[PDB]
């Protein structure tokens, strides 16, 4: 819900849903 196709993380980082928010993590 937080992350999507239009708002995807950069190459190397993935979207993470925490505290009702989305953040990009380097694998972690």
């Amino acid at each position: 819900y937080t992350c999507g196709p239009l708002f995807q993380c950069p190459a190397g980082q993935y979207c993470q849903d925490k505290d009702g928010t989305g953040y990009c993590f380097k694998g972690k």
